[PDB]
Order: structure tokens, then C-alpha cells, then sequence
RNA sequence: AUGUACGUCGCACUCAAUAGUCAGUUUUCUGUUUUUUUUUUUUUUUUUUUUUU
């Protein structure tokens, strides 16, 4: 959000959403707006909130996998790329309004 | 009582100077004084995720 509010898009703003987020600022995603919001989102808005008015979805393909292990007797939560579904997941909450277009950031082999 | 005896001598210092043996390629570094202090104690830094009589 600091680098796309650096780089200054005419006529765009930047709005994050995640699970700490405050309850009147995910209301805020909801509520309408002027223009083009950009909204940087967690896997909050994979599951249950739905958020609309989304039109291009964009996907690293990277995420954090809450793991536990026999070595670790930790919870620990490495960084590790999705699963097939997931990403295809990924895929699908773009094309709520009309037809979208879906950008995941890695190759089509992988 | 008488007569009775006398003469010459030596010594010192010395003593120098002698055989043969020719030659060794060209070039080179190595070199000087000056500011001097070599060392000054450190810090807390980020967030998948989601459900319970």
C-alpha cells in the first residue's frame, strides 16, 4: 500500500482489508466509492466475506500455511505457493460483476 | 884486649747494506625523514487464517 500510494495513480486509491481490520474500515470496503479503489486482501475474502465490486483479480500464488510439526512442537507458519483449487479459487472472485481478467504471478508449470 | 857487615819500575780494544713473479672479457641496481595520537561504550522493530451446549 506504500508503494502504490508512492507511485501517485491519477484517479485510484488504495485500500487494505484483512482480518485485523477495523469493523467500520471493512465496512468501508463495502460502502461505495468514486472512481477506481485498488483493495490489497488476505485470505479473509478467500473464505466468508465475499467482497463485491471487484473486477481483475491479481494472484502471487504465495501464501502462509499454518503448520505443526513432531520436530517443531510449535505451531509454525512458513511461507509456501497455494494448491491447485486454491489458486483456482483465485480464479473465481473476479468474475462476480461481469467477466474478468485473472493474473497469477508464476508459471503455468508450476 | 884487637878487627868485624846494606839494595831501581812497565799493558789494550773489536764488527755495514746480495733474484726471480706476464695477464685478468662488457654492464648493473642498492639510499632516505616526514605527519608522529597506535582509540575514544551499546540496545530492544512486526501481523495466513478461521469455527465452539
Amino acid at each position: 500500500a506504500d508503494a502504490l500510494n508512492k507511485l501517485n495513480l491519477r484517479h485510484t486509491e488504495i485500500l487494505p482489508l484483512y482480518a485485523r481490520l477495523s469493523n467500520s474500515e471493512q465496512n468501508r470496503v463495502f460502502q461505495s466509492h468514486s472512481g477506481r479503489r485498488i483493495v490489497l486482501a488476505t485470505n479473509v475474502a478467500e473464505t466468508s466475506l465475499t467482497v463485491p465490486g471487484i473486477k481483475y483479480v491479481i494472484d502471487p500464488g504465495t501464501a502462509r500455511i499454518s503448520r505443526y510439526s513432531y520436530r517443531t512442537k510449535v505451531q509454525r507458519l512458513p511461507i509456501e505457493p497455494i494448491s491447485q483449487a486454491s489458486a483456482n479459487q483465485r480464479k473465481g472472485r473476479c468474475g462476480r460483476v461481469s467477466e474478468g481478467i485473472c493474473i497469477r504471478l508464476y508459471s503455468e508449470d508450476d
